[PDB]
Parts: structure tokens; C-alpha cells; sequence
């Protein structure tokens, strides 16, 4: 049955970015449109989140600056990964790494709510990787759902920086941040509040909607769920541990000081539950706190200059040299060529 | 748009692929039911396009049909929509083309008065489907037809033009390849020419490598008859597949033709017929009262209007019992 399969508008010509091939927009920002994209060279698929600065005035112009830079502070396994910063009189191109799972709230739409012993585990993943950001004096101050990604294997990277901020302990920030539904009450009221204790509560939300599927507050409108937000009372379905019902229910708490640290967090008996897990604490405990030749060789065999190669990751200037090595050396652990 | 709730629905795979959607088979948790999900990335979309499905929704709304394709219940997320509607077992009429051949005749008619009637249903509700392939004619587990992906489909006042491209470029009409205004429902009656020539010939009407080949070809209005073909369904198509608007056969004058009639008398047919020029089941009501859900507010779902996890339970308990369950 010989047929042809025409396209009704032709689509036109793919964009390429200096060898990155633009594919779909993966993702909406204040200022920026999330691109899903190709490495042409070594075939990875990539985030390109691209910032159009001609509309900016200057200020917005130095929060991006911010954001970029607490990216490159920030290379963890939980967290997303940037290879590049790419640069035009008229654009800023972030390349990043591409979360092939998506979203978790959707993810869970798809397939229900996680069972405790899957929750766990995930929750493990967020919280080593923002016990690194506050090890590191950094808040994210937006922790959603929607922020929350999974890789192939469901793992969870947290993305979108740009409410982020850096902090010292003990300050306290007077602008806004997030998605309301995952505000603690201060936000709410408006109230000056400590960075890692708004966080906190962020990250009870999110436990809450990994183990029941449901959000704990909500509302038609803005004034209804604040105040849902501030009565501090939510639903607890049947299922849940006692532990577990601990653990959220001393996250989710008005007082902010009457919150949980980020350290008994990860003491918590509902953490400790399950078979005992030694690589959460070896995480953990490196927040506190060589040389891939193989892929040096491949590149020098594709013309790349030996020499400007190792300028490049030594000066930790994300350049075209420094993310091809990143990216040829996240294909390498996956056993693949070269 | 409403909220999207977690674990009422388990998606499995993949069934279709759309310009901004991926549809995928789930099975209702509630009533073990299985059902189809348009998922589409908000992200994806312009204000324009945003506004397009919205469109669409609210033309599935107007359409319950015994062929056409049936919206249970719609949700929304952060970045995604969901559009739950009715599975069809037997698949796509292009796949089945592809397995098995060309369709004989008596066949072809079986599926092909199907298809008018909701075809002409929709119009007599002053809607057009305007995207009318073997792609979106689909097969339930009798063997008759569902129509699907009302995407492009658009409200319509009679002798009212409209302006926008829409549809597959094969089953194009070629005035929507000029750029002409054009009367809704006579484009859907070309659209529908070159379905009944893919029904009994197994080949398309018109083709080419390239899109100018091909435009060049629907606009030359001529096309191979193969011999096999009855003397009776040329004379339909012919008449189908007119450059001329006018000149082609109206809706009445496709359900009346020599063509429709061969064959053994269809009283069922031309009752549907009939029935579009111009139910509450209490039983259903008592099997969810039984789920302890709240009698008052599903009724508010219903006369509400809105797709909610009360009207998919509603809609699909609905089809146990037309099933004898
Ligand atoms: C607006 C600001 N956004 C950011 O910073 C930001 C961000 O947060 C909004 C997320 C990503 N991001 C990385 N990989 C992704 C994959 C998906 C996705 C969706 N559906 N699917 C299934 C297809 O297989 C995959 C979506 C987003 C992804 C990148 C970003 O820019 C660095
Ligand atoms: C993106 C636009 N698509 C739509 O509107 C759209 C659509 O487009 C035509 C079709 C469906 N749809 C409903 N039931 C289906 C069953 C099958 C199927 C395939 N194989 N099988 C078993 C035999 O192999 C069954 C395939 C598609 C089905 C749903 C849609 O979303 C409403």
C-alpha cells in the first residue's frame, strides 16, 4: 500500500545551535523557554534552557548571573548537571541535563502514588541532594513537584534554579519564592523568613504527595488555600506508617523554628526503616565536607586541541571544550563507545 | 480545565502519536475499564494552540454518539492535559487496511454507513470534523466504527466560509490546497470521497513525492478507478470527488444513493439517518450510590457539565449496562 507521510503545515528546517539541534520546548520560564536538544557531536540529549536578554532590563540581567553561577557550584547525582554556557550579543543558551522520566507529579498520575518503601527511596535521592545545596549555603525556595525529575531509571534530579539564592545561616530573605501550594505560612504572611527552614517545609509537601497522591492543601482560589495553609491540618490516609506520620507531620509545622533540621531528617525512624542503607549515609556525610585519559584520547582524535582541553576544565570556564569531555565522560560510565 | 487526581487511572501504552500528543491505553482503577488518554504537554503550545484544544473539548461535549468517539473525562496539570475517551479494541481502519487488504464492498458499506451518520450528526449539530483519514476511523471490539481526533474539528453556521487550513493533506479538498474559502461541510464530504476510495480500492486516490506532487495531483481531480470496483460506487465517488463544490452530492443525496441502497434493505440505517435532522438510567445512579459516593454531588457533575472522576464512573458504568452487565 505505497503511500507518502506529508507533514500539513511544512514544518520547517530544524534550528542547530553550534552542533546542539533543537528538538521541542520541554519546559516555560518567566524569561526563558526550556528546549529539548541533540548533541550533534556526541549524540547526548540535552536541556537547553535559552534567554532572550534583549527584553531584560539589568536587574534581571544580574539574577540570571546568580543562577548561573550557583549551577556551577552544584555537580551531584540528585541534582541537574550543567555542561555548557554559550553566550550571544542577544541570547544566553544553558545547556543541561535531560531527565528522560519528566515530571513526578505526572509520572504519578500515571502510575498512582508511590508505595513507602519507593517513597523512601526517592526522598533519600531529593534529600542528599538538597542537604548538599544547604551544606553549600544555597535554598532552592522552590521545591515542587513540577521541579522534580526522573532520569531513565526514575531517579530524581531536582531542576530549575531560579528562585534559588544564596544565604548565610541565619539570615533572613524578604522576597517571595515558589509555588504557593508548597509555601510555608511565613510566605503566606509575608513574614521575613530563615532560607533552609522554608525549604523544610517545601520538602513536606513533597513527602506527602510522594506517599498519599494528594497535595495536603489546596483551594479554588488563592484566599482559600491560605487559608488551608495556615490552619496547619491536613488529611492522613490509612495507610501511612505512624513513622512516616511523624516525620511529616513535625516537617509540616508553623512555627518554623519548631520545625526539623535537615540532619534528624536523615535520623529519622521512618529514614532508618527498610533494609539499611550505607550509601545514603556516605552522601550524607560528603556535604560536610581525576582525569578520564579515554576520553581525553577520543577527543584529541576528533582534532579537539589537547592543551585548550585541559585549559578549559581546569579554568571550569563551560565552554565548548569542557562540556564535550562532561558529556563524553557521563557516555563512558554507561559503557558505551567513544 | 479541572484538577488531575493520582492513582484513578494506570496508562500502559502507547496507541497514537499527535503534533503535541501521545494517546495511551489506561484502565479506570474504579471500574477496571479500559480507556484511552490524550496526553498533551502545555508547554508545547502557544496561546493559539492553547485555545485550539479547548475548541475541541468543548466539541466533544456536543457529540454522544454510538460513532463517534466518546470523552469520559478531562484533567489538567502543571504541564500536561489529559483527555480521557472511550478505547476502541479493533484498532484503526488503517491498520486493519494494511493486515488485510481492501475491504469488499459489502463490507465497505457496512463501515461506511457507520461512518456518514456521525458524520452527518455532527453536521445537523453544526460541527465539522475536517481531518477525516483512515487514521481516525477506528474499529470496538463489534467490528464498527468510532470516529476520532475531532483536533481540527470546528463550529460552523450553515453558509458560513471558513478560512484555516485543516486536516491531512491526502483527504485534502483542493480548495483548502488553493487557500479558498470554503463551506465546512462540503470539504468534509471531498474528505470523505477519498475515504470510501481507500475503503474498497486499498490505495489512495492521490499521492506524490512531495507535497507539490501531490497537490498537483488532488488538483488535476483525477484519479485511477481500478476495474474490480462496482459500476454503482464509481458513480459515488465520481460524484464524491467533484473540484467544484457545489457540484458534489450532498449529505441526503449520499445516504440516498444507488450504491447505499444495494443490497439487503437497512432499516437501522436510515432510522440514524432520520434521527439527526432533529436518558437519565436511575440503574447506574443506585450501583454508584452503592460506592458510597455522593448522589447530590455527581448529580451536580452532570448537569454541571464537567468531566470529572464522577462523570468517567458515570459514563463508563453507563456502558456496563447497555453491555448486559
Ligand atoms: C523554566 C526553567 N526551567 C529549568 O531550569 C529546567 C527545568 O525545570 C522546569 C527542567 C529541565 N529539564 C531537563 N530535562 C527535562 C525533561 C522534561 C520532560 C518532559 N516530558 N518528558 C518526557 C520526554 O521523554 C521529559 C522536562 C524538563 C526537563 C530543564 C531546565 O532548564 C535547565
Ligand atoms: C492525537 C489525536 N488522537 C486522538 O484524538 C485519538 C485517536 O486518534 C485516532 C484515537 C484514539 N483511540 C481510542 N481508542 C483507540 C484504540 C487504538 C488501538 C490500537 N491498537 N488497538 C488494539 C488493536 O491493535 C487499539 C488506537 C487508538 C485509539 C484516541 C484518541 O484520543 C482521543
Amino acid at each position: 500500500m505505497h503511500h507518502h507521510h506529508h507533514h500539513l503545515v511544512p514544518r520547517g528546517s530544524p534550528a542547530r545551535i553550534g552542533y546542539y539541534e533543537i528538538d521541542r520546548t520541554i519546559g516555560k520560564g518567566n524569561f526563558a523557554v526550556v528546549k529539548r536538544a541533540t548533541h550533534l557531536v556526541t549524540k547526548a540529549k540535552v536541556a537547553i534552557k535559552i534567554i532572550d536578554k534583549t527584553q531584560l532590563d539589568e536587574e534581571n540581567l544580574k539574577k540570571i548571573f546568580r543562577e548561573v553561577q550557583i549551577m556551577k557550584m552544584l555537580c551531584h547525582p540528585h541534582i541537574i548537571r550543567l555542561y555548557q554556557v554559550m553566550e550571544t550579543e542577544r541570547m544566553i543558551y544553558l545547556v543541561t541535563e535531560y531527565a528522560s522520566g519528566g515530571e513526578i507529579f505526572d509520572h504519578l498520575v500515571a502510575h498512582g502514588r508511590m508505595a513507602e518503601k519507593e517513597a523512601r527511596r526517592k526522598f533519600k535521592q531529593i534529600v542528599t541532594a538538597v542537604y548538599f545545596c544547604h551544606c553549600r549555603n544555597i535554598v532552592h525556595r522552590d521545591l515542587k513537584a513540577e521541579n522534580l525529575l526522573l532520569d531513565a531509571n526514575l531517579n530524581i534530579k531536582i531542576a530549575d534554579f531560579g528562585f534559588s539564592n544564596l544565604f548565610t545561616p541565619g539570615q533572613l530573605l524578604k522576597d517571595w519564592c515558589g509555588s504557593p501550594p508548597y509555601a510555608a505560612p511565613e510566605l503566606f504572611e509575608g513574614k521575613e523568613y530563615d532560607g533552609p527552614k522554608v525549604d523544610i517545609w517545601s520538602l513536606g509537601v513533597v513527602l506527602y504527595v510522594l506517599v498519599c497522591g494528594a497535595l495536603p492543601f489546596d483551594g479554588s482560589t488563592l484566599q482559600n488555600l491560605r487559608a488551608r495553609v495556615l490552619s496547619g491540618k491536613f488529611r492522613i490516609p490509612f495507610f501511612m506508617s505512624t513513622e512516616c506520620e511523624h516525620l511529616i507531620r513535625h516537617m509540616l509545622v508553623l512555627d518554623p523554628n519548631k520545625r526539623l533540621s535537615m540532619e534528624q531528617i536523615c535520623k529519622h525512624k521512618w529514614m532508618k526503616l527498610g533494609d539499611a542503607d550505607p550509601n545514603f549515609d556516605r552522601l550524607i556525610a560528603e556535604c560536610q565536607q581525576p582525569l578520564n585519559e579515554d576520553v581525553l584520547l577520543a577527543m584529541e582524535d576528533m582534532g579537539l586541541d589537547k592543551e585548550q582541553t585541559l585549559q578549559s576544565l581546569r579554568s571550569d570556564a563551560y565552554d565548548h571544550y569542557s562540556a564535550i569531555y562532561s558529556l563524553l565522560c557521563d557516555r563512558h560510565k554507561r559503557h558505551k563507545t567513544l
